[PDB]
């Protein structure tokens, strides 16, 4: 017995239309723990081997404090999904999808700290990679612990060859090496982390939408053809125009490269992350209580705003 | 006495219910209409116990105006509002929790001040102790004996600005500004009163009465304890009963503060969760209650 198998029959259909993502103008449940989130899998029927047993295993196995752990994963006759600990406050997506929030360049910092910190533990031990990395893929938390979430899954995923334009979509996230060939492997490889994170850190950098180039836009399906095609000027987005982000950039620029040799590893990311604080902190929860304060301190001014400016309105 | 790190003598502090700036600290300042003041070696050590004191829940002195065109104490302002202030509006959705640990927080920090360089505070009326951006409940009002308003002749006016005073502080006698330790307690049960029920100073519960009819049946002497009614309910007639204790009119047999701390930790048993681990844990609720207050009336205003 793997204790990672919930039985259909107890766990309730609970649901609720909360602020799912409290943005001003996924299926939330619960199960005898807290808010519980389920991430269905249509597989209709899995021969899980012992390697499977030893998947479900290790996805339990790394309690971490920047990790969404998983609980179960049934594997109903007519249902199927990952039951993974539910984290209010949104994703990192929201967390900028919001013009509102006010979030100004500290918080950027100790945001890829923590994601950096985490992805350091996410691939050296109990699980190799998830390969699935991405900005709207690791929701924040309570105390702004950002976690990581769908990973491992060495047969859970959504495998079956299906709507390669909205495949294109998605994908911009990947490496070109992912585009390169016509089946990379699930378990992305430690490059395509790296790479992945740097897409991320050009989301997190920049204010605006994923990867926007200058006075340029072409949609997905093209802009895919294109990277995967390749350029000798390679294509990638500008780091910004802050005359002090240059090394943020250039990390960035480091991060994504034709070949594998010169992409950085995670441990000299941090480096590079350590030396460019300026010294900001050296202490654990004071970093935390300053991210709540000043969360507080954001929606005091806008509740303060919307409702004096609509209520003098009205 | 030489030492001389109490008075910045007002030379460029930086301007801004009252607040303003010091050397980029933003600061309050609050003024006395007193146009006599010289030196006091009592004075002095006041000041110098006011100027080597600190502690978590206790709040500290920055700098006082010895000019002969201002005069004023200034402290370190705190973000969030007043306490009675804060729980006044009744739109911040406060709870049981939150609302047993905000009583004991202040509880520590007067017992810290009971027996320090300087004797309990006197004039702790409950809405002059505020809450800074951690809701690390403070005081203020701290100590400075000399450094209070003496103006005898407001009189009504003075009703206003007297209500928690101890009764046997206010029975027709010249006040020792210091009060006393039974007026302390006295102070605290009525606080207590104003976070139990919330909604303000004696809230009477079927009656009306102005503050001089207040303070005129204060002064009654009824054989009656009278006081504000603790809210009749069955989840803790505990808090009322620690109420009501430290409401009696003799002094003797109001508790100290230690008693209370211990009555306040029986009460507390039931979370006793962590010491700063639920500190950070109250501005969860706390931020809660923001968001869904602000989506929510957004929302509906929008609509509208
Ligand atoms: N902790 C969480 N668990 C599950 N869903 C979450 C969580 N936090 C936020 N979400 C919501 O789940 C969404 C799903 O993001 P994602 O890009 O993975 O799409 P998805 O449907 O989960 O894709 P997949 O199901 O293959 O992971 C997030 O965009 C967010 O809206
Ligand atoms: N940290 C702080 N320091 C000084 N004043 C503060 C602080 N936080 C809030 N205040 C404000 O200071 C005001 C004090 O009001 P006021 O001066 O009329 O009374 P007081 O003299 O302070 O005390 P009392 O009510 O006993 O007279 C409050 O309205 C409160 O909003």
């Amino acid at each position: 017995s793997e204790l990672w198998r919930v039985r259909w029959e107890d766990v309730e259909p609970s649901s609720l239309e909360r602020h799912l993502r409290s943005a001003g103008s996924a299926k939330t449940a619960y199960y005898k723990g807290n808010l519980v989130a389920v991430k269905r899998v249509n597989r209709k029927r899995i021969e899980l081997t012992r390697k499977v047993l030893f998947e479900l295993k290790h996805m339990r196995d790394v309690q971490n404090e920047h990790l969404t752990r998983f609980v179960g994963a049934c594997t109903d006759p007519p249902n199927i999904c990952i039951l993974t600990e539910y984290c209010p406050r949104g994703s990192l997506q929201d967390i900028l999808e919001n013009e509102s929030i006010t979030l100004d360049w500290m918080f950027r910092y100790s945001l890829t700290n923590d994601i950096v910190k985490g992805m350091l533990f996410l691939h050296n031990g109990a699980i190799c990679s998830h390969g699935n990395l991405k900005s709207s893929n690791c929701v924040v938390d309570g105390r702004f612990v950002l976690k990581i979430t769908d990973y491992g899954l060495e047969s859970f995923r959504d495998l079956d060859p299906e709507q390669g334009h909205t495949v294109y979509a998605k994908k911009l996230w990947t490496a070109p090496e992912l585009l390169r060939m016509a089946s990379p492997p699930v378990r992305g490889s430690q490059a395509g982390d790296v790479y992945s994170f740097g897409i991320i850190l050009q989301e997190i950098a920049l204010r605006s939408g994923v990867f926007h180039v200058e006075g340029l836009d072409l949609s997905p399906k093209e802009i895919i053809e294109r990277v995967t095609r390749g350029e000798q000027p390679p294509f990638r987005p500008s780091l910004a125009l802050q005359s002090h982000l240059e090394e943020l950039g250039l990390l960035m620029q480091r991060c994504w490269a034709e070949d594998p040799q010169e992409r950085p590893p995670f441990q000299q990311i941090r480096l590079t992350l350590r030396k460019f604080n300026r010294e900001n902190s050296s202490n654990i929860l004071d970093n935390l209580l300053s991210r709540m304060e000043q969360y507080a301190n954001n929606l005091e001014e806008l509740v303060e705003e919307r409702t004096q400016a609509y209520l003098e309105e009205k």
